[PDB]
């Protein structure tokens, strides 16, 4: 199981920055939407459903300590969570070689410049797991960053 950021080099764990445009200007409380699957892509390194592999986001994936007082949610595969994340998302099932870009969107509610450019906004924590043997258990964090001054008059 791999993972790219922006049509980069595979991901075989760890933690990857997410660079992601956001609103340069906001109102309170005006929301804010981040489409990650515009970035993030994941597929299966075998292909043909033979070892398939199973993700899911993790309980404990937050908005970043300066912005802990923020309110939002996390949609992932059919479901929209409540964000931060106080359990465990379904599980996206991969076998395709083909990279599938992950399913994944963040809304955010704020609660001058409020989110500085190169600031990391959420931490979220990805999960996986294939179905061959001990299926090869794998932790990735996606660290969302700004690549703008959001601000908030
Ligand atoms: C061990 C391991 O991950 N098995 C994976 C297997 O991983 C690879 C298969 C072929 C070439 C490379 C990798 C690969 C990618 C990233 C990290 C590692 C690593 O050493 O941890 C291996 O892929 C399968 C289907 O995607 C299952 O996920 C299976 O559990």
């Amino acid at each position: 199981f791999s993972c790219n950021v922006d049509g980069g080099s595979s991901i075989g764990a760890g933690t990857t920055s997410v660079y992601v445009n956001l609103d340069p200007v906001i109102q309170p409380g005006q929301n804010l939407v981040v489409d990650l699957s515009q970035h993030i892509s994941c597929w299966n390194d075998y292909g043909g459903w033979y070892d398939t592999d199973h993700i899911n986001l993790v309980q404990g994936s937050a908005f970043a300590g300066s912005l802990q007082s923020y309110k939002g949610s996390l949609y992932w595969n059919n479901v929209t969570y409540p964000f931060p994340l106080t359990t465990n998302t379904n599980v996206l099932d991969i076998g395709d070689k083909t990279p599938m870009p992950l399913p994944l969107k963040l809304y955010i509610t704020p609660v001058g410049v409020v989110i500085k450019a190169g600031e990391v906004i959420a931490r979220i924590h990805m999960y996986k797991i294939a179905t061959l043997g001990s299926g090869n258990p794998r932790n990735f964090t996606w660290n969302i960053i700004s690549n703008n001054s959001v601000v908030m008059p």
